[PDB]
């Protein structure tokens, strides 16, 4: 297909950055359509690492125009910190990254709000990345937030910023009894980059339309993951945006009928960062093994990721929610050496019933127990394997069983972090 969507099928960190970097070799455009700098991805080429947050995972290819669509909540500081890091590395960010004037702005006070509230929640805290993503989407939806296009008129922006900061500070001081955020500083800081921000503005919805008509390849990149979706996730232990496939059209401006192939990034085991339901979570040695072997640490906060087996019941919600066309199985190599691997095939409900559908809100996951299928592991090293022939029979069975359980094929297999430690059985663009 011309327009390919690549998102997380679990709880984020499935390996989207690497895959987007890899597949963008044929694309003209790459588009982030939701989230903000809460996302954190580690790309690796010839051993060289690059960690992205707000910048799309195709920023390393000059033949590709990276774009942050209207759905993304944009942090000027974050953007500036990333542009500079890459520029000092030979990536002329400014000339390949375009952005939507509609993107909501994440300013200092949103971080204060994020923190104040998270502390207010006490024990029931969400475990957010402290990037102020929540408060940004809140201001947006309330129709009081600031967007990129507001910088078009510096004078009126400053006024809008004064009264809004006024609004939020009353809450920070009086209600939360927290430090107020200084207006003059946020204004200065922002104005310091106003011209850089505006220079990258393009009418992305119309752009994508023109691109579509010409038949150009577009790769849409999702942040976080399906079970973190604001509507369809383990509410309230979710993020504030639609991490699923529908977020593509809302936060880009492209029409829904123009999604040709949706690829879901599936990690061979499961992880979750932040509080919330995690049926197949492991707390034993295998949990430590996984975290250790798959170096599971938040690329944004550095927090240790909760690990567990792969949940095919949960993956099957992702399948239907995103109308997946295919999967990209990642970190197969991390399972190398386990005596046995397990797949969650159903849920034992607290009342006794066995089901193969996931509950919706976090509370309804309360007594849910995982029912697994146990399969034999493999001692051979798959790391670096770029062809199935190098994959052991157990590994091939695991892969095959997942396809059987989900009904969706594994078109791409990833056996290592580096860009080329991958197996492409079916390329989404010509598939
Ligand atoms: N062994 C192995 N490692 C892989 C693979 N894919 C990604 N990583 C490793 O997993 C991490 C991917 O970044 P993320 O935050 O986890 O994912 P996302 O883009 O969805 O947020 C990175 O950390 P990293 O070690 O430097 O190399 C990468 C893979 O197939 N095998
Ligand atoms: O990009 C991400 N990767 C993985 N987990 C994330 C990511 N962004 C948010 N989360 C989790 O989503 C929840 C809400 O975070 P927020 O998006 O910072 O408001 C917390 O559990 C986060 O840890
Ligand atoms: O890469 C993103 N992380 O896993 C989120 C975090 O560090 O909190
Ligand atoms: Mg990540």
């Amino acid at each position: 297909g011309n327009n390919v969507v690549v998102l997380g099928t679990q709880w984020g960190d499935e390996g989207k950055g690497k895959i987007v970097d890899l597949l963008t070799e044929r694309a003209k455009y790459v588009v982030r359509y939701q989230g903000g700098h809460n996302a954190g991805h580690t790309l690796v080429i010839n051993g060289e690492k690059t960690v992205l947050h707000l910048i799309p995972s195709g920023i390393l290819r000059e033949n590709v125009t990276s774009i942050i669509g209207n759905g993304v909540v944009l942090s000027p500081a974050a953007l500036m910190k990333e542009m500079k890091e890459l520029e000092d590395r030979g990536i002329p960010v400014r000339e390949r990254l375009l952005l939507s004037e509609a993107c909501p702005l994440i300013l200092d006070y949103h971080v204060a709000l994020d923190n104040a509230r998270e502390k207010a929640r006490g024990a029931k805290a969400i475990g957010t990345t402290g990037r102020g993503i929540g408060p940004a989407y809140e201001d947006k939806v309330a129709r009081r937030g600031l967007r990129v296009g507001d910088l078009f008129d510096k004078e009126t922006f400053a006024e809008k910023l004064k009264e809004v900061m006024e609004y939020h500070n009353f809450q920070l001081v009086n209600y939360y009894k927290a430090e107020a955020v200084d207006y003059q500083k946020v204004l200065d800081d922002t104005m310091a980059v106003a011209d850089i921000l505006t220079s990258m503005v393009v009418d992305v919805s119309d752009l994508l339309d023109q691109a579509r008509q010409r038949g150009d390849f577009v790769m849409f990149e999702g942040a976080q993951g399906t079970l973190l979706d604001i509507d369809h996730g383990t509410y309230p232990y979710v993020t504030s945006s639609n991490t699923t496939a529908g977020g593509v059209a809302t936060g880009s401006g492209l029409g829904p009928r123009y999604v040709d192939y949706v690829l879901g990034i599936l990690k061979a085991y499961s992880t979750r960062v932040g509080a919330g339901p995690f049926p197949t979570e492991l707390f034993d040695e295998t949990g430590e093994f996984l975290c250790k072997q798959g170096n599971e640490f938040g690329a944004t906060t550095g927090r240790r990721r909760r690990t567990g087996w792969l949940d095919t019941v949960a993956v099957r919600r992702a399948v239907q929610l995103n109308s997946l066309s295919g999967f990209c199985l990642t970190k197969l190599d991390v399972l190398d050496g386990l005596k046995e691997v397990k797949l969650c095939v159903a849920y034992r409900m607290p009342d006794g019933r066995e089901v193969t559908t996931t509950p919706l809100a976090a509370d309804d996951w309360k007594g849910v127990e995982p029912i697994y299928e146990t399969m034999p592991g493999w001692s051979e090293s798959t790391f670096g394997v770029k062809d199935r022939s190098g994959l052991p029979q157990a590994a091939l069975n695991y892969i095959k069983r997942i396809e059987e359980l989900t009904g969706v094929p594994i078109d791409i297999i990833s056996t290592g972090p580096d860009r080329t430690e991958t197996m492409i059985l079916r390329d989404p663009f010509d598939a």
